[PDB]
């Protein structure tokens, strides 16, 4: 890696574009005006990319050469980068205040801030804008996931009375769908903030590496099948496939895709008769998770259930919604996203079916399929000091006011009525709204505040 | 990194699910039916993740311990894995046929195949499905990028009479827009397949490191200002800012955001009257690239041009389209995506403006905002050998014919009309359609064939 080469290119030319004699550049991160976002991710980036000794003569030299050719001109600041290398052993002379990872903060608030601690490195603050801004993803993935947890909570509760298993109603199947490996870990790490059902192994390590979890299972999964493990047996041997798999995993819960060919056939005939005896015989602690993976995600669930219900002793829970015997359950692993999820869980309700019967599998819509656009994650400069003169900076582009910038130094506060207030123009000092909720998390190449994954979860909790 | 825990957690349970006596499992990848796609990035994944000794006592132990916690039951195939570690010193006993990188193939075609080379390692083929399917990304990026190149070409041509600079018309900005570092490298490296304008330094390393480029660095960049490097001079000293950066970069070409406050002001007043003398003086090989970033990229470009046209000597080129004087150009660095691009470039055309005046910059629209769903990049098992005989496998969900997978041993061939044909059920063995264009690129953990980035580039060339 090399932080010297992990920023937008033009930012390498930024140093001489500042007002002459600007000892300080102070920028923040907010979710301009999905109301409340979960602030997660920053900690990962800090440890893996910004803290410690990030500058080395070798990394400088490389930058020089790459930049001297990228721009075809040594517009690269080796001088300024040599300074950090010597004065601070390659440690970034910057301080970063941020809200506790996992914090649910309503749109429009200063989640974190970054400023240089050395007048020399005033140009450092924004350089790492890019690296830091990449945090919109972990935030967006943790936020959208949580928003899906709410919908699940809403209906699981109105249909079962409790919220048991709520942390397992959305399984992450986005490893295969994310843009890179790193993304899978990062993204999956963000889903685990709100649920414990994940297949993206990548998420777990990243957590036991940058957040830590005392908890036993930082993420859970159970044996499941994929189309190869069924289709390979040949079309005429789907039953053989199913029966081989329910047997291989009879003592533990096992999910089994049945849409390889006609979902409505595996369900009604292959599980409805040909293999009935392999289902009714299973324990609730190791049921068969029928899994459709094609067709209208809602029409398919109602049919799957209609078929299953007409093949297995469906009871009626307290609130009056149909429920399949404890040993049989469904998992929609295709076409599930925030929008879709809501339609299904609603369609299940309208059709008097319990959200207990189903669990969901979202993949490329959970991890991949999110743009910084969503939560309007933006990193911007609001305070600068030139000639000992502090200035309240900001952008207020005529043509898009909903793209204004905060001015002055910023502070996060709890209003007297509970919510949050981001004070501007350093008005945080006029101690009125209590203390700044932003804790210093990074200072001169050292992490000054981490949060176990268990803490983050607690913070991201619902209700 | 660890290949043992780099797949979808449930695949760790697939071995027990394949029909007993399965000695082989042939799996392919295609973009099921953006008619033609650029096949790119598989080489990087092979090298960065699958090449060589990927299995070790440690990796195996780690997996077991993790999968032990993840599954609460030792479902992890430690034996299957250790065997690879001994017999093949940790290299993967798999072969991978694949179309040369950069190749442009229409939908429905097999771009690559993966099969186990050792009867014991039948379970490896789809184990690496996840990690390999991630190639959908660089492909999508590469494709969508090349599809935007065509649009620029289409119009630059019928507006300027040529394509000079058609390769520096889409500049990648999505570095802060991607979900992670590794992603910016991968994706930006995809864009560089079709353009040389990148600010996301990431893609450069990836290219030099994994593909190699003889030319001096794949893509390039030019010094440009950002919102902080202008708003820092205070709202009133916007002129000072412009003038400081244009003089700082009078030498080479410089881009400067002008929407910080009224885009239409900086243009008409600040650039067209105050600093008007700093523009006209500039070199045509180092002009001032005015850069809006406000709202509705179309309406803004026309006004920017309309303002700039009325402030500078607009010349009608040999095609009838207006053209600014060599020292003045514009760029849309906001709201540009493959769809938006079209409207703008055509909105320009209708309004008799030349696509010579404006180059573009796509951010998260270019690197993020891409899903496997776009080109339907899918990795499915088509052939299996159970008990010595081969079997043609495939899935065909009833509720969705657009998912039917290919069956049997596939081979990629040139039709007699130049186009392509993915032949199924080993039919490619009838010689009838020339040779199989899919080249073995991976054999028993070793890169059997690579392509330089200059090759990928040629192959992906347009027209
Ligand atoms: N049943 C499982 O455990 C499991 C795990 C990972 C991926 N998958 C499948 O992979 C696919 C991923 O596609 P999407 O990312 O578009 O959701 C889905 O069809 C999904 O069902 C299933
Ligand atoms: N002018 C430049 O060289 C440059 C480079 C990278 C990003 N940017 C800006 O950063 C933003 C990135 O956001 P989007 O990826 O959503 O487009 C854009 O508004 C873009 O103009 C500009």
């Amino acid at each position: 890696f090399n932080i010297l080469l992990a920023t937008d290119s033009y930012k390498v030319t930024h140093y001489k574009q500042y007002p002459p004699n600007t000892s300080k550049v102070y920028s923040y991160f907010e979710c301009r005006e999905y109301e409340e976002t979960v602030f997660y991710g920053l900690q990962y980036i800090l440890n893996k990319y910004l803290k410690g000794k990030v500058v080395t003569k070798e990394k400088i030299q490389e930058a020089k050469e790459v930049y001297r050719e990228h721009f075809q001109d040594d517009v690269f600041n080796e001088r300024g980068w040599n300074y950090i290398l010597e004065k601070y052993d390659g440690h970034l002379p910057i301080e970063v205040k941020a809200v506790p990872e996992g914090s649910v903060i309503p749109r429009g608030n200063v989640l974190f801030t970054v400023e240089n601690t050395d007048p020399e490195c005033y140009w450092l603050t924004n350089w790492i804008e890019t690296i830091l801004v990449q945090s919109w993803y972990p935030i967006t993935v943790a936020t959208n996931s949580r928003e899906q947890k709410k919908i699940l909570a809403k209906y699981l509760l109105e249909t079962s009375g409790n919220l048991d298993g709520l942390e397992y109603k959305l399984h992450d199947f986005g490893y295969r769908g994310v843009s890179s490996q790193e993304t899978a870990g990062i993204g999956a790490s963000a889903h685990l903030v709100n649920f414990k059902g994940t297949d993206t192994v990548a998420g777990i390590a990243l957590i036991k590496k940058y957040y830590g979890t005392k908890d036993p299972v930082p993420g859970y999964s159970v044996p499941a099948a994929e189309h190869s493990t069924i289709t390979a047996w040949g079309k005429d041997h789907e039953k053989d496939a199913f029966e081989h798999i329910v047997t291989q995993f009879s003592s533990v819960p096992v999910s089994v895709v049945s849409d390889s060919y006609d979902i409505y056939n595996a369900c009604e005939k292959i599980w409805g008769e040909d293999l009935r005896h392999l289902i009714v015989s299973r324990s609730t602690e190791a049921p068969l998770i029928i899994r459709p993976d094609s067709g209208n995600p809602l029409d398919t669930v109602l049919k799957v259930l209609d078929i299953l219900g007409k093949k297995f002793p469906v009871s009626e829970n307290s609130k009056g919604y149909k429920l399949l015997p404890p040993y049989l359950r469904v998992i929609q692993g295709d076409g599930v996203d925030i929008n879709t999820l809501q339609e299904i869980v609603e369609g299940m309700k309208q059709k008097k079916w319990s959200i207990e019967n189903v669990s969901f599998g979202s993949g490329g819509a959970l991890l991949q399929k999110l743009t910084r656009d969503l939560l309007n994650c933006s990193f911007k400069c609001s305070y600068v000091v030139t000639n000992g003169l502090g200035v309240n900076v900001f952008k207020d582009p005529v043509a898009d006011p909903n793209k204004r910038s905060k001015k002055g130094r910023l502070s996060l506060h709890r209003t007297p009525a509970g919510t949050f207030v981001t004070l501007e123009e350093g008005k945080g000092d006029l101690e009125e709204y209590g203390h700044d909720l932003l804790h210093t998390v990074f200072k001169n190449g050292k992490v000054t505040k981490s949060y176990s994954f268990d803490e983050v979860r607690k913070n991201a909790q619902l209700n």
